[PDB]
C-alpha cells in the first residue's frame, strides 16, 4: 500500500530512520513522505491533495483542518513536543540562567523574535523571566539556529538559545540548560489522518506505531521529546 | 546519474544556460534540468513540497522566509551574485551622467513602480539618498517592468532609464550612461541555497560550489553580473 | 573546507599538477594532497589503514587484492585512463613504420627489459603477437627504463624503440612513428577508485568524477594519456 | 579520558559506527578511534610492537599467528559474529527456494569469483559440497565482487545470486530467498581479541564485552550479522 505523508521539513532526518524501520515492522507499505511549509501543505489538503497523513509544525494549521473537517478528528494527537535550551562554548563556566545577568555573559545569541521560531520562544522566555529589557546590550540577532550555534561555537557569543533537536550529535557546543516548559507556548507536531484518504485504515496503523515507544524513542535520538 | 532541479530567478536564463553546458565537462555524472520564474512563485513551489533541489533568487526576501519555515538546508545559504543599478539613455543621447538629470538635457525618467518592481524600488532608494527624488518628480514615469523602462528608454518615450546592468548587455541601441554609487542603495543580490527536502543535498552542493567558484563566477560576469562584495 | 588525500602512481605527477590547479578553479572548497609512490607500495599503505581517499594505480592487480580485502568503494572502480605502446625514433630518422623493423633500415631496436620495465612487458607482447620476437632478437637491446630507451634513440645508439606515449610528450628530439595496435597487447590501464575507510567518501567521489569527466580527460591527454573506450 | 586504539576488518566499518556512537552512550569519557586494513597488515603491524588494544579478524588465520606468538590476551580471543552466506533474487523474482537453480527459471547464478572473492569462495563450497557445481557451470556467471554480484541481480543481468546477509540489509531493491545451510560451507567467523601490549587492558575488555553484549550483539544483527 502506498502512503503519503506531508511533513514540516524539520522532521526529516528523524522521519528518515522511521520509514526505514517501518519497512521491518510491515514491509508491505512503501511511504512517499512531502516536506514543505505546514502553511502551504494546509492549503494543498483545503484544495484536495491526496495526502494519507499530516505532521505540521503547530497547532495552528491542523486547528483550521479540524475545523474545516477535513481530518479524522480521532485520530488528531500530539506526535512529539521541542525544547528550547541554553547552549554554550563546549569549555565554558556557564552553568545557568543567572549567568546571563552576569560579567560572565557579554553576548547571547538568539535567533530573530519575528521570523526565527526558535527566537520567538527565545523572546517570549525572557520576557517572562523580566530578563529581556535587562540584556538588551547583550542580545545579538541571527538569521537562523544554524548562525546562533555557529557564533556560539566559534565564540563569537557567550551562549545562544536553540532547540535541543538542533544539539545533537555536536561535541564543539554544551547544552548547558533545559527552559522550563511553562515559560512558553508549547512548541509541538500535532499528526492527523486526513478524512479525503482512502487508507485511513493503513494510516491509522503508521500514526499508531509513530505514537508507540518504538517510535517515539526514534525522535528522541533527534532530540525530540513526548507529549 | 543524478538528476538535480534547479529553480532560478528568470533574469539568470542566458547565464544559466552557459553554466549548465559548462558542468557538463567538469560532471558528466550531473543531469541538469533548469526550469526559471519569479522569485515569488518559484519559493511558493518550494514550500509545497516541489521536488527542487537548488534555488537561485533574485532577492533576499523570498530567502528568509523559507530559511523561517527551515525549507534550506542553511549553511549552503550564499550571496552567489551581485548586480548595479545603471542610468541608461539611447545610444545617441547627449545624456553624460547623474548631473545631467536636474538640468533641461532630460524631459522624461523612466523607473520601475517602486512598490512592485526591484529596478524601481532600488532607483527609488538611490534617487532618495541622492536627494534628488522631489525634483525629478515632474519627470518620472512609471513602467510595469524593467523590460518596459527599457523599450522607453529607445524608441525615446523616456529619454534616460534606470535598470540593471544586466539587462544592458547585448543590446547596441542603448548606453549605459553612469554606474549608480554601490554606497546609495540596498544590495542588488541573487542568493543561492540548497534546499533541505532534497534527495540529492551532496550533488546539489557541489553544483553550488561550481557557483561559488571562478569558473561559474567567471561565467555570470560574462553576462553582465558582478563580484559579491 | 575539504582535504583529500590521493595517492597516484609517480608516473602521473605531471598531469595530476593540471588536475589540482583546474580543480580548484571548479571547487574551491577542497585542497589536495598528493602523494606519490609505487603502486604495490601504496597498496600496502592502505592495507595498514594509512588515510587515503582516492587511490590512482598503474595496474589493475592491486586494485583486485584491496577489492579482496574490502578497502575500496567498489562501485567507485573506474578505468581513469590508459596509456600507449608507441614506436619512437630520432626526429630525422626517416623510419616509416612497424614494416621498418624487418627492414635494413633499422639495425638497434630499443626496449625496457621484459620483466623489470612495465613498457618492456608490453612491448615482448606486442612483438610476440606479431611473431616478430624470434626475428628480431639480433636487434634487440634492453634498458632498465623508458628514459635510457628514449635516450639511446636521440643519441642514434638505437634506431628505433618501444615507448608510452605519454613518455614522449614535451619531446622534438623524438618522434612518433606508429602506434601499436591496441588489440596486440593487454591494455595498459590506470585504474581509480575511492578508499573505503576514507572519511570524506562524497568529496572523494566528485573529485572522481572529475577526473573522468570531458574536461578532466582532456587534462591527461596533455600528458600523453589516453580516454578508455 | 581514555583512547582506545582498535584494528578491524573494513566489513565491520558501517556497523562499527553505529557501535561507536553507541558506547558514547554507555560511556562518555572513551575516545574510539577505529583503523581499518586488511587483517594480514593489521597483524604484522601488531608484530612490530606497535600499540593496539583490540583486534577485529577476518578469518581466524591472523588470530593463530599471533596468539602462538604470544601477542595476544588468550582468555580475550572469542568469536565476535558469524556470517551467512544466502541466496538472493530481485524483489518479487518469484524464485521462492534453492530448488529453482536446477530449473529454467533460473538461467544465470551469480557467484563471487572463486579464489578471489571470499563469498564466492563459500558459494563454491556450497555448490560443490550440494553436488550443483557441475550441472550448473553453464549459468554460473563470475562477478569480481559481492556489490556486482547485487548490481547483477538488482538489475536481473543473473536471476539469481551468492552474497553475505550483511551485504543485504536496507536493500528494496533484491529478496533474500533463503540462508545456506551452514554445515555446507566453512565457517565465516571474525574473532576478537585484545593485544597484549595495550596501555589500557581493562578498559578494552569492557569494551569486549560490550560488543559481545546483547547490547552490541543487536547491533551487528541489524547489520546482517549473526551471533556465534
Amino acid at each position: 500500500v502506498e502512503l503519503n505523508i506531508s511533513a514540516a521539513a524539520s522532521l526529516k532526518e528523524a522521519m528518515a530512520k522511521i520509514e526505514e524501520e517501518y519497512k521491518k515492522v510491515d514491509s508491505n507499505v512503501k511511504l512517499t513522505v512531502n516536506y514543505g511549509a505546514s502553511g502551504s501543505l494546509q492549503q494543498q489538503i483545503e484544495q484536495g491533495a491526496p495526502c494519507d497523513l499530516f505532521i505540521s509544525a503547530g497547532q495552528k494549521q491542523m486547528k483550521v483542518l479540524d475545523e474545516e473537517k477535513l481530518l479524522v478528528s480521532d485520530t488528531m494527537k500530539d506526535l512529539v513536543k521541542n525544547d528550547l535550551v541554553l547552549i554554550s562554548s563546549a569549555d565554558s563556566s556557564v552553568s545557568g540562567m543567572k549567568d546571563l545577568t552576569t560579567d560572565k555573559v557579554k553576548k547571547i545569541a538568539v535567533g530573530e523574535a519575528e521570523s526565527v521560531p526558535a527566537g520567538k520562544y527565545a523572546d517570549e522566555v525572557l520576557t517572562n523571566l523580566n530578563l529581556k529589557d535587562k540584556l538588551k546590550d547583550k542580545l545579538v540577532f541571527a538569521k537562523d539556529v544554524k548562525e546562533v550555534l555557529a557564533w556560539v561555537q566559534s565564540g563569537n557569543a557567550d551562549v545562544g538559545f536553540v532547540y535541543f533537536s538542533d544539539t545533537v550529535n555536536n561535541d564543539k557546543i554544551k547544552v548547558v540548560e533545559k527552559t522550563d516548559e511553562k515559560t512558553h507556548s508549547p512548541i509541538t507536531y500535532p499528526v492527523s489522518v486526513i478524512k479525503a484518504s482512502k487508507n485511513v485504515d493503513a494510516a491509522k496503523k503508521f500514526e499508531e506505531f509513530l505514537l508507540s515507544e518504538s517510535g517515539q524513542k526514534i525522535f528522541e535520538e533527534f532530540g525530540y521529546k513526548k507529549v
